């Protein structure tokens, strides 16, 4: 737990340098001379800093009728893309530096998966643990309300999403306030927030996101041996451990949907104790130790292990709770072979020299849990169409599709000249199960896949155009930046 | 050696502690507990903290074509007045936790001689003299962009005013820029700001604002030895000498119309040296010593002094400059005898207790330039009614009394057989200057000692109430909690 | 007889047939036909029914948490006016008829004391009593929401008011939820209710109001003999006695100001008891008996008295209490000579021609306790100017004064060889406490005062033009048509 607070600011810069001659090479104008240089050198120093800020303070009625102040942040970073959008956190750990940091990573996130938004990100100084349901919602419908006076909140100005300790059942205050108070008068006034339940106008997938996204990013990495003849391991995705930090939301479902092909677990950790156990735990059971008694501690096969979590011989280890867990006092140490950030940097630039020397694969934040994001962007998008996806080109589809096949069937009676023999109507035993259980979750999945995936080739030919190799990180900022610079470039200084 | 930033808080808590006793005492409903207690000490903690404060950082060019950020701050500290008002400073000053006090301070000096406002305040990390004026326009209507986005300039919403290195020119800037972009529909979009020079909607009388309240404050005082029994010194208001610091906007007035009236100066101080004559030095001359040279530095019988500004053997003291010049490296000195405050918050409690345990009358800035905003609430007046005042009432009123005074001669004439003889048409030499110049001009004089003159009563009446005597300054910060907690207490926590 | 459902449709009706002859009289077009009735027989069918009404259905939660569905009307009369007004009401009496009805009411009430306000009335279906104070404010502010998202409730649109059961504290949870949410851009957010407390914007004289409405009714007729050399008694105003029924609000200021000018008390009694004594009862001492013991009983001087309140023999009868309080059972007796509606229409068309057919002066409530929404009209300009009136103009007048007074002794000075005998400085001692009590109330007093003075004359001579006499309930609502239909004849059949 380093002070730093200059944490992503020093990414930044390592990617500024090398785009350096890129971009005084690639802008095509009449200036040409090295004041080009200038000009870039101005314009990555506006795109560094977060260009509004909101501190807020407002007081709130305890169950008791004691009177208590609560401050909250909100740190809009760029505005190149009309609606900035980031999650709102609720933890006493919230720092003002902590969001002005967090909403610039979110900026560069939305770059690289190219999500047309602009980094966003929030905080509340509370402790969810310490006030009720009843105490809590009228934080979160207030703190909505103080956020939309000031413009931090509304669709196209800045849309929020769940994050630490906050659910989909706070998103939907956040709605119900949006959408019944100022926004009332917008159509699209539902489309405030992204991450509400689905009979509150969400999106199905979104539940699963962040998993699928810390699956899918994973995938696209031992599937490749070009990271394999160099790190070492095995193509063969199977017979891998993997570990956990924050049972909840992202550290749940990047384990729900990671050991589903074959990939065994060896250890969970939580706020307060950790799992070991060689043979590989099962979330079939352990899942039912959320709310039905409470906080996790052992049960069958579940053994009570304490030391750390990283610790733990592992293959793949992610850090999906707070932030900076991987420092100098553990970056030697780490059992591990590859590691992939679940949550909002939990690796410092203290570890990364450390792992990079090591010949240790970190996945960047940046690419890694960028599915919950993608994914939120639909839901959005959603909004704005009003209709489930696919809602009108299902019966359609299967039925241009059960016409397409028995044209072939019907052609092929005719060069053989008995009718009735070939049965090509039956398409394979997966596609069937494709169009009989078309939703719309399918097109969330298939469009996270191709925006994900996509997206590691962005990364994997411009970290092999700059020798890069096993820092995918320098190779991540590096691609983002260069996506946001041009937004900038051809829209002109605004005089105003 | 100043200190820090709590300025303004440790005299808010002082002045709360007192209340206590009658907030209780005086709160008649149906609770009635110790928890009277609890609703007042939380109330006062919800009216401590600045409910908003927005960091900025916008992007500009130099006339270079060089890219420069600039970082700008704005706080509305409370919300129970409609509007907030509070001017803008233009200074390498300028930090968070400066307008974070300073907004307060407002809120409070608003509530003493009873504005219906909330207190702001804002700034702009820059120095000016390093910028040219087609550079410094970019700045102010940029920033007044950022600000109108994000809520913080508007009339009804937070009007923003002049201050130091701030001047009429720039609030034209401000109004011209919110009356064609964002506010362009509003029809009292031109009272966004005050402070707006007169071809632009301003109001006679405000250039001297500032310096009339310097002067009709200090004038409620040297006029009733009830605390002239107590600090020695004649009510003979004439031979007192003063001495002012910082030559600026608010420097001069509150010279040029103390000299009015017969008191003698002896020095006068800049951001580079000062002025030292026994005889006393004129504004009628030295007053051309602006921009036809460019900064002071003596003239004939103004002779080169250094030293320092506040040691000057004087006897009315005014630090109309920056912040905090008066601490413990010069309390326990200054040859003075009555000091007033031109400038935000230039005694420090570090310097309170010095000079009241050496009878030292300090009139605190929470009061005495108070007219500076009561003129500005007049002029945000002058463009909700779009009337100069008197525009239509006057000839109204110069005829009526033309005919109440022929008719005291008619009557007059009536039981005095000849009709010719007395003539009373003819005022007094005084009142017929008055319907002759009469103007908008004389309305804000006259509505500015009386609200100055009658704030002088609520407090001298609230400071024998409590045996304070010659801490006005306590007696006005507990003067201003009882009117803003009485908006607080009758408006309710509203849900929402 | 219309004892609830249509109460004012027969006064309409009625009135209605009067004004026939001289409207198509009065009208000056180029129509010129026979069909000239139907265009206002048609257009006072447009002004009989309320154009507008919502019926409401919203949810709230008890202490408890448990559940209740809550019905509420609002019913907008006219929209000639731009804003709409009418006090709103939290009774189990709340029908739809009801508010349909008293909608109506306010709608020409506020046309004969020449009020630009349209007519508008609201209710609520419940009991006060068994709700909670904190139970009261959700339903206050939820019912304030559900009528802006539906536009009721906004100036320029529709501004609501206390009334029955209805404080200050409750207007102040309209405005702060109108002006928190729908209305937050608003800058007279504020002024969309009237009756809200004095910290919150409003107005000094509310309390004080009808009472001085009642007072100013009654002295523009035993001031004019047209209506003595009929009805009889002595103009003289002083040795009349009078009695009062519902000693409250309305009830002690009608008293205490009748009193103070030269009237003689005889009667006083309440929903429980009455008093009797004809030496004339002195509100000065027996006003304390209101929460000082809890309810009336008599006391010293004060005779314990049975029977009723109105059969009590005086001169001037108020029926300041509930609704209808005079039929065919009471009428042929109260051996009264002047009844002066203190309430809303105590007075019933079966009792007007016993009273019409006794030479009894009943004085309507359409313009006596009309003294209540002109004061209340005018807090509504405060909150648009956002002024005290005066705040500006009270030294400047008092200013113009002395000078005035000095400019006489002066002017008399020099026709008289010394200077100085003179002394006309001093004015009267009614006029000195003047300028020293100046404050608000003074102007709103007055400007109530030529309210219904203009009011009066305007009544009184639109009966004389056809014989009325003794109906000015029938005077009072042909005055106001007129009125109504001038404002809608030059407007024209809007084509939307
Ligand atoms: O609308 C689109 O414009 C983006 C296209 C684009 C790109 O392909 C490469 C690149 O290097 C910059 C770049 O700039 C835009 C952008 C997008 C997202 C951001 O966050 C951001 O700052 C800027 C878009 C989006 C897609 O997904 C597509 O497949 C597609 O063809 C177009
Ligand atoms: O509308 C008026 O309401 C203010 C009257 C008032 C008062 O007289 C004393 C007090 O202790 C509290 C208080 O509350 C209101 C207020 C005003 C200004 C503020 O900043 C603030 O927070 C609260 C007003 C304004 C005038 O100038 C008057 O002369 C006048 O009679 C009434
Ligand atoms: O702007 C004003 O127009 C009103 C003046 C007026 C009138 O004097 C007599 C009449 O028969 C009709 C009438 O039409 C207007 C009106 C006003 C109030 C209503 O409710 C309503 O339906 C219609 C006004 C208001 C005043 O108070 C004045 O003193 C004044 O000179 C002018």
């Amino acid at each position: 737990d380093p002070n730093f607070f200059k944490m992503v600011e020093g990414f930044f810069d390592r990617g500024a340098s090398i785009v350096e001659d890129k971009l005084v090479e690639d802008l095509k104008t009449r200036e040409t001379e090295e004041q080009k240089r200038n000009r870039v050198r101005g314009i990555l120093r506006i795109i560094k800093p977060c260009n509004h800020v909101l501190s807020l303070s407002f007081p709130i009625r305890r169950d008791d009728g004691s009177w208590e102040v609560i401050e909250g942040y909100r740190a809009q970073h760029s505005q190149h893309r009309t609606p900035c959008k980031g999650g709102i956190r609720y933890s006493t750990d919230v720092s003002v530096d902590e969001v002005k940091a967090l909403a610039s990573l979110m900026t560069y996130k939305c770059a690289v998966v190219d999500v047309p938004f602009g980094g966003a990100k929030a905080g509340v100084k509370i402790n969810p643990k310490n006030y009720t349901d009843n105490e809590l919602e009228k934080i979160t419908r207030r703190f909505t309300m103080e956020l939309a006076k000031k413009g931090f909140i509304g669709p196209g100005v800045d849309v929020p999403a769940p994050d630490m300790s906050t659910g989909e059942r706070e998103m939907s205050w956040i709605a119900d306030t949006y959408a019944s108070t100022i926004g009332h008068y917008d159509i699209n006034a539902h489309a405030c927030v992204t991450g509400k339940p689905i009979s509150q106008g969400g999106i199905h997938g979104r539940i699963s996101a962040t998993g699928r996204g810390v699956f899918h990013g994973i995938e696209n990495f031992i599937n490749e041996a070009s990271y394999m003849s160099i790190l070492g391991m095995t193509p063969g995705f199977g017979d891998k451990t993997f570990a956990v930090q924050g049972f909840g939301n992202v550290g749940l479902h990047s384990m729900r949907y990671l050991h589903r092909f074959g990939a065994k677990c060896v250890a969970v950790g939580e706020s307060d104790g950790s799992i070991w156990n060689p043979d590989g735990i099962d979330p079939k059971e352990l899942e039912d130790f959320k709310l039905q008694h409470g906080t996790i501690l052992g049960f069958p096969k579940a053994k009570i292990y304490e030391g750390s979590i990283l610790e733990v011989d592992c293959d793949i280890l992610i850090p999906a709770a707070s932030e900076k867990q991987l420092t100098k006092s553990n970056a030697p140490r780490v059992k591990a072979k590859i590691i992939a950030e679940g949550a909002n940097g939990p690796t410092t630039p203290e570890a990364d020299k450390i792992f990079l020397e090591r010949n240790i694969m970190v996945i960047p934040d940046l690419y890694l849990n960028a599915g919950g994001v993608t994914v939120s962007y639909f839901e959005w998008l959603k909004n704005l169409n009003h209709v489930s996806y696919g809602r009108l080109t299902f019966k359609y589809e299967r039925d241009s599709n059960y016409h397409l096949l028995m044209s072939v069937q019907e052609s092929l009676e005719r060069k053989f000249g008995k009718h009735g023999g070939t049965i090509p109507i039956v398409p394979t035993a997966e596609f069937q199960d494709r169009i009989s259980g078309a939703s719309e979750k399918d097109i969330v999945h298939s469009g996270l896949a191709y925006t994900m995936e996509r997206s590691a080739r962005q990364i994997m030919r411009t970290a092999m155009k700059y020798n890069l190799g096993l820092d995918l990180r320098t190779a991540a900022y590096v691609n983002a930046i260069e996506k946001v610079f041009r937004v900038y470039n051809e829209a002109g200084v605004t005089f105003t």
